[PDB]
């Protein structure tokens, strides 16, 4: 219903994961800002969706699945049911926004997320009209085994600048990460 969005951490080798984990320790701060950032709603009485494929599901710890205060949707076409934890299955990313202008969700909802596969991005990023991509470069080469889609500047724009999300460079067990934010209408 309202803005829709993608969020991923990407090495300077544009890889995103490696054996169903994270390329690179965990950096406490990129989390705590993953999480804010999905998770703040911009409208009273609303939550955000987040939309993730099923390797991204399994992913998280356990122990923080669904992600709270959010709804969480996965991604399969291969699943019967949600997984255990999850509030909805969409069999593609049509049906889940679909699902979104459903009476049910209709009201409930205010930005809808994209955390995740490749897959998943790829056709967020090819889906026509307003989207909005909030990347950080984590900046050193990390070994991974799925990697994140290459970016169109010819139809993304690098935002100057975008209110709570800090433009300086960070560092956290050594590792240096910018956090970037990309427009597109098309
Ligand atoms: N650094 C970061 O920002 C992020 C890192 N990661 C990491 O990256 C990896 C996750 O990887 P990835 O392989 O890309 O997995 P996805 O999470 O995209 O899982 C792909 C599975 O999800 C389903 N799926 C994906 N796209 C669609 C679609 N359009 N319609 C329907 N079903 C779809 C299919 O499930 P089925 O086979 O059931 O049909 C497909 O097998 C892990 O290593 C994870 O830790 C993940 C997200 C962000
Ligand atoms: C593999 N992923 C995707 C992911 C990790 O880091 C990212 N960082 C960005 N910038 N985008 C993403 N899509 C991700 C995730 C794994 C675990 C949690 C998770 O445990 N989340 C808790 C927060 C944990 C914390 O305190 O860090 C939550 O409430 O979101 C989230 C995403």
């Amino acid at each position: 219903v309202g803005s829709l969005n993608c969020i991923v951490a990407v090495s300077q080798n544009m890889g995103i994961g490696k054996n169903g984990d994270l390329p690179w320790p965990p950096l406490r701060n990129e989390g705590r800002y993953f999480q804010r950032m999905t998770t703040t709603s911009s409208v009273e009485g609303k939550q955000n969706l987040v939309i993730m494929g099923k390797k991204t599901w399994f992913s998280i710890p356990e122990k923080n699945r669904p992600l709270k205060g959010r709804i969480n949707l996965v991604l399969s076409r291969e699943l019967k049911e949600p997984p255990q934890g999850a509030h909805f299955l969409s069999r593609s990313l049509d049906d889940a926004l679909k699902l979104t202008e459903q009476p049910e969700l209709a009201n409930k909802v205010d930005m809808v997320w994209i955390v995740g596969g490749s897959s998943v991005y790829k056709e967020a990023m090819n889906h026509p009209g307003h989207l909005k991509l909030f990347v950080t470069r984590i900046m050193q080469d990390f070994e991974s085994d799925t990697f994140f889609p290459e970016i169109d500047l010819e139809k993304y724009k690098l935002l100057p600048e975008y209110p709570g999300v800090l433009s300086d460079v960070q560092e956290e067990k050594g590792i240096k990460y910018k956090f970037e934010v990309y427009e597109k209408n098309d």
